[PDB]
């Protein structure tokens, strides 16, 4: 089974997975996760957060050659996905194609029904060829706490400075709006809107 | 030995390519060739070819994401090229990452000791740890007929229609003039500059 957390920045994504993964395995099944961008791992994901901040040029300025940093690196990373869905009961990521849709469509101030939106199904999916994920969980958070904990991490953790999408409060606003209606439509597959109050062990068995 | 062949579009590489391997191959030497962008083989290469054709929205618009792409695409080659170089004699390119510095500095309208070539060096070979080229011939002719070769190929070939680059008369000119800077200076590695009517025979003497 496959699943993705998906999220707007300092929705709580991270913590969750925690959470989720260690409710899969009080119910005794074997869990493997893994979380994008796959920084150090992907140059593709290492160029992209370094254009967030600030670095190479015009790069970060261009939607699509953002969009198709992140897609690169989940291509390269196909084969690892699979081999961990035949390996382990359960595969949680902490985002996935649905970050792309979402944080895309709303820098174009687009909506999920909106051009963005459909290009990432089609290159992602169908032309890349990742798996569609059984379960996409948007774990929902006012727009206004979210960028409270982004700001909080870059005042504690001197090596987790805000990005330029973090530094963004009406993009972090409208991508939390795109995630809604995402889940609504089903995009890529099943979703589950959860709070941040959400119980791990329902949540799990939810999942399941 | 590794050696790249430069030049604008329409310039003649493909076909020094072919002549230069014939006059290696006459003298004995065993020849491998590759060209970038891989098309059809890596999907940063193709994605950033349809960009030139008017896809994938804003992507073309941006000279560091052009550059990323074709940057992604060498560095999925890496272990090709050095398997190469260790299993033949010659090793031959059309292109190379001087492709990258001469274009990228040219849409900035910057000059080889500009911003867009230290960054092509610093991720391409300092980076991404692609091989500097022994010899970089570049392939100098006339911005004038090698734009008449571009359009005649495109009148003659649906499926080689001219792309965004080649439709730019003023850009075609600038790069041929980074070019002529890149070699003077030695960028990446030592450099030949010919005509169109160079001797295959005495080129690849001169390369041996
Ligand atoms: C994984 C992924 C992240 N992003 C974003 C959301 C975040 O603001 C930023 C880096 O992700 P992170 O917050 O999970 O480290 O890039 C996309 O736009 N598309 C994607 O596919
Ligand atoms: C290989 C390469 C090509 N280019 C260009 C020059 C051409 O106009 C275009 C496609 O190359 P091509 O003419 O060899 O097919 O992309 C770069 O800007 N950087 C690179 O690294
Ligand atoms: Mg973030
Ligand atoms: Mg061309």
């Amino acid at each position: 089974m496959l699943i993705a957390i998906e999220g707007v920045d300092g929705a709580g994504k991270r913590t969750l997975v925690e959470k989720l993964s260690g409710a899969f395995r009080a119910a005794g099944r074997s869990v493997a996760t893994l979380a994008f961008p796959r920084y150090g791992q992907s140059v593709a994901a290492d160029i992209a957060a370094e254009a967030l901040h600030g670095e190479h040029g015009d790069l970060a300025s261009s939607v699509y050659a953002m969009a198709t940093l992140f897609a690169l690196d989940r291509a390269g990373a196909v084969h690892t996905i699979q081999g961990l869905c035949r390996g382990y009961d359960v595969v949680i990521l902490d985002r996935y194609v649905a970050s792309n849709a979402a944080y895309s469509a709303a820098r174009l101030h687009e909506n999920a029904a909106g051009k963005a939106a459909a290009w990432v199904q089609r290159i992602e999916f169908a032309r890349l060829g990742l798996p569609k994920p059984d379960w996409q969980v948007l774990l929902a958070v006012s727009a206004e706490l979210a960028g409270e904990r982004s700001r909080g991490r870059a005042q504690r953790d001197p090596g987790r400075a805000r990005d330029n999408y973090e530094r963004d409060a009406e993009l972090q606003q409208r991508t939390g709006a795109v995630y809604a209606e995402l889940a609504a439509q089903g995009w890529g597959g099943r979703w589950l809107v959860v709070g941040a109050d959400v119980d791990p062990g329902r949540l799990a068995a939810t999942l399941a």
